[PDB]
DNA sequence: AAAATTAATATTAAATATTTATTATTATATATTATAATAT
């Protein structure tokens, strides 16, 4: 039972961005022609696989969901090319860590449908037919500079705008049952963490908090009783992020910090912090990074009253 | 003297297919080495 829009145009949450692949799909469909390769980074985590499925009763054929222990050998890649047909497209995840016996074998494979292969040397050429191979990384900068070059369409995928996600905290609510206020929607989209998984764990709590502690209705007091005590903050900070923040400056004075001074002094070790609380500070920016210790900026000062050096 | 030939004549005995320590050689984090700026 997980959260999923059915259609393209029922896919909301980048609304620009959905328009551009609309027009991409339109385009495969009027042309009577394979969709150019479409590249996709953005956040590790958002069901990509599901959307590529979408994509494939778009266009109305199948899409083979592969990632890179799939196709770390070209061999099964070369199989499920085989198999591939006119029209049908490939999802392909991970190729930041695939080989580059893999990058070469997918060079003329793209290059017009193409395969060439050796065997004293021989060459052995091989013919593809047409299809939509499709890129999608967590992460596009470990992408070679000329393939990435020789691709077409690049689209990109973020975490959505803060009126938008608060329609989308709207729409989960109305699946989930939660009678929710447009005021609650804008308080946990900015809640939100830039996540849809943990934005909908806030809206199953927040629900939770309304059947037991209101009668079953969720407000904006209602949404501030529930998420203005513990691990919140209006803008994401958590009282382990207060306490992160209170204890550096208290001991450094906003200075260069010792990473396993911190974790011994905070009780906590800094590989969690360095997983969770500090990337999404510093995707805020609120601290700046530097090869001699992590300091918060000036906004982090500005929230305490506090000097800048 | 000095090497080659041959008839007795005592002598010797037939073990393979498997198996496990005993050597090769292939990754994988992880306690090392390192640098850079930085106060004092």
């Amino acid at each position: 039972r997980a959260i999923r829009p059915l259609k393209l145009a029922d896919y909301i949450g980048q609304p620009s961005v959905r328009e551009q692949m609309e027009l991409f799909i339109h385009a495969a469909r009027g042309r009577q022609e394979a969709l150019d390769h479409t590249l996709i980074f953005g956040p590790p985590g958002l069901g990509k696989t599901t959307l590529a499925n979408i994509i494939a009763q778009e266009m109305g054929v199948s899409i083979k969901s592969t990632s890179g222990p799939v196709l770390e050998r070209p061999g099964d890649l070369a199989a499920l090319l085989t198999n591939l047909e006119a029209g049908d497209v490939l999802f392909v995840d991970e190729i930041h860590r695939l080989s580059p016996i893999v990058e070469e074998v997918l060079y003329p494979a793209m290059e017009d449908f193409q395969l060439d292969i050796m065997i004293a040397a021989r060459s052995i050429k091989l013919d593809l037919p047409p299809f939509t191979l499709v890129g999608a990384t967590t992460r596009a900068g470990m992408l070679t500079n000329p393939l990435r070059d020789r691709f077409g369409i690049v689209q990109r995928l973020e975490f959505y705008n803060v009126e938008d996600l608060a329609t989308i905290v709207s729409r989960s609510a109305g699946i989930l049952g939660l009678e929710i206020e447009p005021q609650g929607a804008a308080e946990i989209a900015k809640r939100a963490r830039g996540t849809p998984r943990i934005a909908n764990r806030l809206l199953r709590r927040v629900r939770d908090f309304a059947e037991v502690r209101g009668q079953g209705d969720i407000t904006r007091v209602i949404a501030d009783k529930a998420l203005n005590l513990l691990d919140v903050d209006e803008r994401g900070f958590d009282h382990l992020d207060r306490r992160l923040l209170l204890t550096m400056i208290d001991k450094f004075d906003g200075g260069p910090v010792g990473i396993d001074n911190l974790a011994a002094a905070l009780s906590e070790e800094r590989h969690t912090i360095e997983d969770v609380l500090e990337p999404y500070l510093i995707q805020q920016g609120y601290i700046m990074r530097t090869p001699r210790g992590r300091v918060v900026t000036r906004h982090a000062y500005l929230h305490f009253g506090l000097n800048i050096p």
